[PDB]
C-alpha cells in the first residue's frame, strides 16, 4: 500500500486508469479529425483548428487523471490507445456529430466513476469528477448541439458553402 | 435557536467544534516541530520555515471552521489544546513521517464529518468540506510521502548530509 | 489521385504513415515515464517535467508528419497507439537508457524513411527529414548519453542522493 | 572559367538560365491574372492582390537564381518571356486552377534541376534548390489546391456569391 493511500478503493483506483485511456482515445480520434479537415480536398482550415483544440484538451484532461491517481496513492496501468472508428469523417456536420456521440460517451463513463465514487464513500473522488470534469463535458456537449444545429438548418452537409461559412464565421 | 439556523444538524455542529480542536492541535504540532528545527543542535533553518508555514495553515483551517459555524448559527465552544507528541522530533525524516501521520490523522476526521454531513442530507456542509479540506489534505499527504520518499533514498536520518542538502535544495 | 500530388511514392505515403504511429508511440512512452517519476514513492518532479516536455514534443513530431502527408497530398491512416515496454521504469538512470534506446530505435525508422525518399528521388521528402527531424535526433541522443553518462559517474541507481542531485542540479 | 568556379557543371549552369525564365514568365502569367481580376466587369479586389503578390514573389524566384548563376561563376543569358497562354482568365476558379498547373510545372523543372544537380554531385546547387524553392512550391501548390476545393464546394461557377465571398472571406 502507498504511504499516501486513503480511502482509496480498489474499483475506483482502476476506473480511474479506464477513464484515463478513454481521455487519450478522445484526444485520438480529434486528432483524427483535425487532419481530415487539412486535407487539399476538405480545406476547412477553422474546422481543422477547433478539433486540434479539442484534442490538446482530451490531452490535458487525461494528464489531470494521471495526477489523481498519483495523488490518492493508486498506480498508472495504461493499455494501447485504439484508432479511430472512421479515417474519413464525411463532412464538417458528420464530424460535429460523431465529436458530440464521443462527448456524451466520455461523459456517460464520468457518471459511472462517480457512481462509483458515491457507493464507495470518496467524497474527494466526488468532487474531483464534478470540480474538473462533469461542467467540462456539458458545455463541451451543448457547444458541440448548437454547432451540429446551426450546421443542419444551414443547409449542410449537401450546401458546401454552409461548411464554408460556418468555418468563416463561427470557428474562425 | 439562531434566525439563521436551517438544515444544520446539532451532531454536525458538535463534530465542527471537534474539528476546530483538531486543527488549533495540528496548528501546535507544527509549531514544535517547527523550533525543533531552530535548536542551534538541529539547525536546518528551511524544515523550521516550512512547519511554521504549516502551523500558520492549520490556524488558518481552525478559523474557515469557526466562521462556518457561525454561518450556519452553530456555537463555538473550544477545549484545551492538547500538547504534541514530542518535545524532540529526532530528525527531519522522522518529523516529515509524524507529520505525514497527522495529515492522515486530521483527513480520518473531515472524512467522518464528510458521512456525517451527507448522513444528515447537508449539501452545503458537504460542498464546503469538499471545497475548502478534502483536496488541501490529499495535496498535503502527497507532499509529505514525495519529502519522506526523497529522505529515505537520500540516506537519512543517517546521513546529516541528506537532511542539510534536501534543506537546501527541496524546502530552500 | 490527389490534385496536389507530384512526385510522391505510395511507398513514401505508407512510410510516413508509420513513421506518424512511432512518434505518437513515443509520446506515450515519455508520457508514462513522467507519471512514473510523479510517484509519491519516486518523487523525482524534474524527471517528471523532462520526460513530460519530451511528450508534448513527439506529439509535434507526430503532428508535422501529419502536415507533411496532407502537404503532399497522401492520406493519413491511423493506427492502434501500443502501450509502452513497463508499467514501471525502475529508476532516473533506467528511464534515461530506455530513452535513448527509444531515441535511437525513432532514428533508425527517420534514416529507412530517408533512404526510401532518396531511392524514390523524392528531394523533398530528403530535405523535410533532414531539415526537422534528423539533427533533432542526433541532439536528442546526445543529451540522453549525457545524462545517462552524469548518472552512472555519480554511482546511480544505487544512490537515491546521485538521482536527487541530478533531478536539482541537471534537469531542475 | 570564372576566378570563382568550383564544381559547377556547364549543364547546371544552362539549367539554372532556363529556370531563371520560366520563373519569369511564371511573374508574367500572376501579372496577368491580378489584371483580369481588376477589370471593372469581373472586380475581384482580393483575387487580384493576391495574384499580384504572387507575380512578386515570382519575380523574387528569378532574382535568386540569377544571384547564384553569379555566385557559382556561371554566366546569365536571358531570352525572351513568353506572353501567358490567356488574356481572359474566365474566373476566380479558372485562374486557381490554372495557377495548380502552373506551379506543378515549376515545380516539375525544379526537380529535374535537382536531378541533374545530384547526378553532377552538386551538393550546394541541391541544398539552394531544397532550400529555397522545393518547399516554397509545395506550400503555393497546396494553398491553390485548397483554394480550388473551397471554390468548387461553395458552388463555383455556378453559384453567383461563392467567388464574391471567397475574395472576401479567404483572399481578404
Ligand atoms: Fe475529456
Ligand atoms: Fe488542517
Ligand atoms: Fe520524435
Ligand atoms: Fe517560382
Amino acid at each position: 500500500t502507498s504511504q499516501v493511500r486513503q480511502n482509496y478503493h480498489q474499483d475506483s483506483e482502476k476506473a480511474i486508469n479506464r477513464q484515463i485511456r478513454l481521455e487519450l482515445y478522445a484526444s485520438y480520434v480529434y486528432l483524427s479529425m483535425s487532419y481530415y479537415f487539412d486535407r487539399d480536398d476538405v480545406a476547412l482550415k477553422n474546422f481543422a483548428k477547433y478539433f486540434l483544440h479539442q484534442s490538446h484538451e482530451e490531452r490535458e484532461h487525461a494528464e489531470k487523471l494521471m495526477k489523481l491517481q498519483n495523488q490518492r496513492g493508486g498506480r498508472i496501468f495504461l493499455q494501447d490507445i485504439q484508432k479511430p472508428d472512421k479515417d474519413d469523417w464525411e463532412s464538417g456536420l458528420r464530424a460535429m456529430e460523431k465529436a458530440l456521440k464521443l462527448e456524451k460517451k466520455v461523459n456517460q463513463s464520468l457518471l459511472e466513476l462517480h457512481k462509483l465514487a458515491t457507493k464507495k464513500n470518496d467524497p474527494h473522488l466526488c468532487d474531483f469528477i464534478e470540480t474538473h470534469y462533469l461542467n467540462e463535458q456539458v458545455k463541451a456537449i451543448k457547444e458541440l448541439g448548437d454547432h451540429v444545429t446551426n450546421l443542419r438548418k444551414m443547409g449542410a452537409p449537401r450546401s458546401g458553402l454552409a461548411e464554408y461559412l460556418f468555418d468563416k464565421h463561427t470557428l474562425g
